[PDB]
């Protein structure tokens, strides 16, 4: 195990455990410091690390070293021996805390094994040189004050106190002739500078801080995770495998981009999670390559290691030993050292992949930050971490006993506030970039808070290289992941070799390279007179020292006056915010104030499915104004034309190399080989696609994913914002009042705040959800099929690559050449599917995948849609749409096609889709408006089929035709096999419910059946197991074709295709999804409109109509005519019969020409009666159950009701509507709805029965049941005359 030695600063100097150390950088010269040996190899020198550094640079100044930190200065930190040994207690006690559990333990472990190589690449391989500084560093023994006497040990790592900032604790390596040891595979002396103390804080965006935003938000580090993350890298560096690569780099161009140091995957690998994803699969075996070809160096020396010629005590082969345990190495019965391929990856992905942060941080019940890449806040400074009812050795800060083991309370800074001191903003120093308009204003915004996008450099480009393939070539993958359970468990991983004696031969060549480290601007001027993000959060906030503010809709008053802030929320929730109301109203107006706050913001749970989209935060463009223009016009439409991408400050230029051309090796008369060669250029074609998807991953998780946090983040604060107002706002107006009145005013603030902060929280979840649907968006919709492109192009190159190659080999190959001649066809013909868990581990992301592919309505590859005047494809896959001349659209997304040969539609379908999914997999829907056939042209009706949508590529894909009263849908395979089913509607109804009228349509297809669904209702299905493959990717043309009349036209609505089968849940959806509208419809569908003749129809009594009786103020009830010719195809009853009505608006008399009649609408029902204009009235003084309505001139009588109230008591799809007499529009006091009602009739001559127009109470009760009564009398439908029903 692992011995953790024990000291104060002030015990003696024995020149064994407790030295005075020749520090590496001090060149051979200089002090000496007292160094104290916590363990093998490991030493603690609790001082300062000044190397590099200037003496001032330790006071804050208006300078910062890194970019990207909240760095803290206090020169006078480990300024006396208490404090030094404070120092080392405390480190002491985290080294304790590190092996207090197996993992750790093993880090130590392996750390204090991992000793460097004895020499660098300038030795010869034959020697071990321990005369270097990265292997040997001296210790002065001589008597005190005189360096006459020193001697050498050999170490591995030297831990330090902080250098100028304490809260930048950093692993260096050593480096002599511009190389580094530890890089290069042997390993070398590794030092730290760390402060236990003070301690960098976080908080998880995707969440909340103990639901708190008024408090101190966010979480502490516990030291000890961040010492071991500084020993990874120790590690990393001793077995010499930190090696630099392609390094991410952040794109720096524009003014709101961050700017960071270059990021190395040694990096992102030490911190695990979903960092290693952002370095892709190409820059990893870059990486993995480089550090076996060092290892093979090694292992080379240790196979002609024959002297050392700096310490003649050294023991050759007891090194031998030592480095071929340590490096893994395997060796035969005779001494000779290889690698082994096996042992060398566990190690590999082990040191790289097992030992990371996140893994750490999970074992020990740690709290860390999610990524890298996220914003990092002011440190805190931890009191005591000695103090064992503050932070333990088994526990950290998460003690169970204080119940802070839970859900990470201890490192809660809103929970254990008796743990940590905020520090003071005196001697903290963070880079900041001032923004300046030309003229001027200036607002500060912190580097850390830009926008992290990656610059293009950033990625590898191996996946253009050429690729030679042969019968032995295998694949390769590299899975930054390792098993941590098998890690702790592992038996033979940690050194059973002796580790050889520390002494040696003193260092006498100091040559070494010692970086040197300055301060540079923590403000950075830029001038810019965009108001993006920055400029809108800014313009939320007001300076301290002003405490009367009102709130606004106008960003730029806002910026203008420091009194003045601006707000993203309503009109009217801003007008309440600035009401100033009496003492005795106080309360009141304040509970009104924080519940229109809640309110507004729980808007961030809008809903938009019309659009198609599930979940929409309509007011993110005002509150941020982010990306393009979002706070112009109306966001939610703009998000819907554009999507995820408005929301994005840069529209990244990504890298999608061309795959390199396959160069296949030949092997004449070599069946076998040939054959390998083959199976192993379609292996690697799949490495291609795998790496290519990862190359995709790594550029969104570091260009896009960073861009759509910063917004999160954003949000974040722009709710936090309008809270603080609010709140200023509030105290405000209370402290105006006088105590006397502040006594009797009823106001709770903390109640207050948490209503407050409790709204901001349901808006954060709303909009972490909405925005990462966002990201994951762009992902599979902007960034995959333009991958999928680059794959498709390379994969067709590599089919006639390979057809050829077994062409030129037709003889070598024999009686086979035809059977894989299909192998390579059939192969070569299923592409790969983008599986994000395949790139990457990470639970969030995984589950931000996993439920967009949950979501139907990400399955939409074509959603034709109505905007300015033209049709577009609003599915996000781009879809190029030409409309033509011939096309009717209008705003109601209905287009009309006509047989004019320009009234057509062309679609060229995104190419780039996995609409082939090899079992035939995709469903289309969309609404139809087939008018009547001409009574004269019934038998071309009937017989004459014509295409009205196809999609054909090389004789293969689908079209909806339509004969006459029937709508079919055709797939034809690749073989041109054929196969329909249809939908056919009677055409001999007295009243047809598809005749002329809007209707929904949808055609499944999987891989047994087509289905056709009409209204939600399946209608029909049909076998298509025997159908063969079938493109539908084609174009896409909407025209009439066929053997059609001039007259022929057809009206669709909402036409789209998903490639998914949905289901009849998933239909009845979007049927009442898309038939839901504010205002009533006429009998075909159409938005019921005023001052518009329409003829009246009654759902109870189809075959009725309403006529004047000739003698009386009444609607008698007739039937309807019939259809007159003797055709034995068609029958139906007259339309257009009875009194013309006319629907006329009560409210605003802005004239009578035209308009939308809505729900709830109070209304006149008129007709015409010759050349006059007559009204429907109600006596107001029957006490029967019902009345005939009276029928007569346009007059306001006393004793009648003259006003209706359109209703619409059905919750499910209908083109009815219910028509309502209230004693007045005020009045609850309903006086029935409008029916027909059978009375009997006995006269001197007649007896009969004889309906009439009616008002009925009995309808009151009626249309309340469940379902909905569609048959009941008092539904009725308005037809006006239309071109599509002739009669
Ligand atoms: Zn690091
Ligand atoms: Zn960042």
């Amino acid at each position: 195990p692992v011995t953790i030695n024990n000291f104060n600063y002030n015990d003696p100097i024995d020149n064994n455990n407790i030295i005075m150390m020749e520090p590496p950088f001090a060149r051979g010269t200089g002090r000496y410091y007292k160094a104290f040996k916590i363990t093998d190899r490991i030493w603690i020198i609790p001082e300062r690390y000044t190397f590099g550094y200037k003496p001032e640079d330790f006071n804050k100044s208006s300078g910062i070293f890194n970019r990207d930190v909240c760095e803290y200065y206090d020169p006078d930190y480990l300024n006396t021996n208490d404090k030094k040994n404070i120092f080392l207690q405390t480190m002491i006690k985290l080294f304790n805390r590190i092996k207090s559990k197996p993992l750790g333990e093993k880090l130590l472990e392996m750390i204090i094994n991992g000793i460097p190589y004895l020499g660098d690449r300038r030795v010869p391989l034959e020697e071990f040189n321990t005369n270097i500084a990265s292997v040997t560093v001296n210790k002065l023994i001589s008597n005190p004050g005189e360096v006459e006497r020193k001697k050498g040990i050999f170490a591995n790592l030297i831990i330090f106190g902080p250098g100028p900032v304490l809260n930048e604790n950093e692993t260096i390596d050593i480096g002599i002739q511009n190389h580094f040891a530890s890089r290069e595979g042997f390993g070398g002396i590794m030092q730290m500078k760390f402060c236990p103390e003070y301690v960098s804080v976080f908080n998880n965006v995707q969440e909340n801080k103990g639901a708190s935003i008024f408090n101190r938000r966010g979480y502490f580090s516990d030291p000890a995770l961040i010492l071991m993350h500084e020993l990874i890298h120790v590690l990393h560096g001793l077995y010499g495998i930190k090696v630099d690569d392609l390094p991410i780099v952040p794109n720096e161009k524009k003014f709101f981009m961050q700017s960071t140091d270059a990021i190395q995957a040694e990096e992102l690998y030490t911190f695990g999670g979903q960092d290693p994803s952002i370095i892709t699969p190409s820059t990893d075996k870059s990486i993995y390559d480089k550090v076996l070809q060092n290892f093979r160096g090694i292992v080379d020396r240790l196979n002609k290691v024959l002297v050392c010629i700096s310490d003649p005590n050294i023991n050759i082969n007891i090194y031998k030993n030592k480095f071929k345990d340590k490096y893994k190495f395997v060796e035969d019965s005779e001494g000779k050292y290889s690698i082994d391929v096996e042992s060398f990856d566990k190690l590999y992905k082990s040191l790289m992949f097992g030992f990371t942060e996140t893994n750490i941080a999970e074992n020990y019940k740690i709290k860390t930050r999610a990524s890298y890449f996220s914003d990092s806040l002011p440190p805190v400074k931890i009191k005591n971490l000695l103090d064992n009812e503050i932070y333990t050795i088994e526990e950290g800060f998460n003690i169970s006993d204080k119940d802070m083991e839970k859900e990470y309370r201890g490192q809660n800074k809103a929970i254990n506030k008796q743990a940590y001191e905020e520090i003071s903003k005196e001697h903290l120093a963070v880079y900041k970039i001032q923004m300046c308009k030309s003229v001027g204003i200036c607002i500060d915004v912190d580097n850390e808070d830009l926008f992290f996008i990656a610059d293009k450099n950033s990625f590898s480009d191996d996946l253009s290289k050429n690729e030679r393939i042969e019968y032995n070539t295998q694949s390769n993958y590299i899975e930054n992941d390792f098993p941590i359970n098998e890690l702790i468990l592992d038996t033979d991983l940690i050194s059973k070799i002796e580790l050889p004696s520390e002494n040696t031969e003193s260092l006498t060549d100091f040559n070494v390279d010692v970086p040197v480290y300055e301060k540079q601007p923590a403000i950075k001027k830029i001038f810019t007179d965009e108001n993006t993000i920055f400029q809108y959060l800014y313009s939320q906030t007001f300076p301290l020292d002003i405490r009367d503010i009102s709130l606004t809709s106008s960003f730029d008053d806002a910026l203008l006056f420091s009194n003045k802030v601006y707000s993203f929320f309503s009109m009217d929730y801003i007008k309440t915010a600035n009401k100033v109301v009496e003492a005795g109203l106080f309360a009141g107006w304040v509970k009104q104030i924080v519940n229109d706050f809640v309110i507004e913001a729980n808007k961030s749970n809008t809903m938009d499915k019309i659009a198609d989209i599930s979940l929409i935060v309509p007011y993110i463009g005002l509150a941020l104004n982010v990306g393009n223009e979002t706070a112009k016009g109306n966001f939610e439409n703009a998000f819907e034309i554009a999507g995820a991408s408005i929301l994005l400050e840069f529209i990244p230029e990504l890298l999608i190399p061309v795959v390199g051309a396959f160069l296949l090796e030949s092997y004449i008369d070599n069946k076998n080989k040939i054959i390998k060669t083959i199976d192993n250029a379609l292996t690697k074609r799949n490495e291609k696609w795998s790496d290519m998807y990862g190359l995709i991953v790594a550029q969104w998780l570091s260009t896009v994913n960073t861009q759509f946090y910063t917004i999160k983040e954003g949000m974040y604060k722009a709710l936090n914002y309008q809270a603080q107002a609010l709140e200023e706002i509030i105290k405000y107006r209370y402290n105006i009042y006088s105590e006397k009145e502040k006594s009797n005013i009823n106001i709770d603030f903390n109640d207050i705040n948490s209503k407050l902060n409790e709204g901001i929280n349901q808006a954060i979840d709303n909009i972490n959800n909405f925005i990462n649907g966002c990201s994951v968006s762009y992902l599979m919709k902007k960034m995959i099929p333009l991958a999928v492109e680059k794959l498709l192009d390379f994969d067709n190159t590599l089919k006639k690559n390979l057809l050829n190659y077994i062409d030129e080999n037709k003889l070598y190959l024999i009686g086979s050449a035809e059977y894989e001649k299909s192998k390579v066809n059939k192969y070569l013909k299923t592409i790969m599917p983008f599986d994000l868990s395949i790139y990457t581990n990470d639970t969030i992301l995984i589950e931000m995948f996993n439920k967009y592919n949950s979501e139907i309505l990400n399955n939409i590859i074509l959603n034709l849609r109505y905007k300015d005047n033209n049709l577009i494809d609003l599915s996000g896959y781009g879809a190029k749409v030409e409309v033509y001349d011939g096309v009717e659209l209008n705003d109601k997304n209905q287009f009309k096609l006509t047989s004019s040969a320009n009234s057509k539609i062309r679609v060229t379908q995104n190419q780039n889709i996995i609409f082939n999914s090899v079992f035939l997999d995709f469903s289309v829907s969309f609404w139809i408006r087939i008018p009547k056939y001409k009574n004269d042209g019934i038998q071309n009706y009937i017989h004459n089929e014509y295409t009205i949508i196809n999609c054909m590529k090389n004789n293969s894909g689908w079209k909806i035709s339509i004969r006459g009263n029937r709508i079919i849908w055709t797939l034809i395979d690749i073989n041109g096999k054929t196969k329909s089913v249809f939908f056919e509607y009677n055409i001999r109804e007295d009243i047809s419910e598809y005749i002329n009228r809007w209707f929904f349509v949808t055609i499944t297809n999987n891989l047994n059946n087509a289905k056709i669904y009409i209204n939600g209702k399946l209608e029909s299905n049909t076998d298509i197991k025997d159908i063969r493959e079938v493109i539908a990717n084609g174009e896409i043309i909407f025209k009439l074709d066929g053997d059609i009349d001039r007259t022929q036209f057809i009206w669709m609505k909402y036409f789209s295709i998903f490639n998914t089968e949905l289901s009849q849940s998933n239909i009845e959806e979007r049927y009442k999804i898309q038939s839901y509208s504010e205002y009533l419809k006429d009998f075909w569908g159409n938005p019921l409109m005023y001052n518009k003749e329409y003829y009246m129809f009654n759902a109870g009594n189809k075959n009725s109509y309403i006529k004047l009786k000739k003698d009386s103020p009444v609607g008698e009830i007739l039937t309807r005519s019939k259809y007159n010719q003797n055709s034995k195809y068609i029958n139906y009853r007259d339309l257009y019969i009875g009194e013309k009505f006319i629907i006329r608006r009560k409210s605003n008399s802005q004239s009578i020409n035209d308009d939308i009649v809505r729900k709830e609408d109070y209304i006149y029902l008129d007709f015409f009666n010759l050349n006059q204009e007559w009204r429907v009235y109600t006596y107001k003084y029957f006490k029967k159950e019902e009345e005939k309505l009276f029928l007569a001139p346009i007059s306001d009588s006393d004793e009648f009701y003259n006003t209706i109230q359109i209703k619409e008591y059905d919750e499910q799809p209908t083109y009815s509507c219910q028509l309502l007499f209230k004693k007045d529009e005020e009045s609850t006091d309903e006086i029935g709805l409008i029916g027909i009602h059978r009375f009997y009739e006995s006269g001197i001559v007649f007896e009969e029965y004889k309906d009439y127009f009616c008002i009925s109470k009995w309808y009151l009760k009626e249309v309340k049941r469940k379902p909905y009564n569609l048959k009941l009398g008092c539904n009725w439908q308005f037809i006006p005359k239309d071109e599509g029903w002739t009669e």
